């Protein structure tokens, strides 16, 4: 799992 | 943005 | 910003 | 487990 | 401006 | 992830 | 100006 | 993690 919000 | 990986 | 990885 | 808040 | 790139 | 606002 | 990496 | 804020 990899996970970026920006 | 949003990115999301598994 | 928002990160995450397991 | 790695998280990164910013 | 305005530039993004992912 | 690269981001420039001018 | 406002400039974001990750 | 870079940001810069001007």
């Amino acid at each position: 799992l990899y996970q970026l919000e920006n």
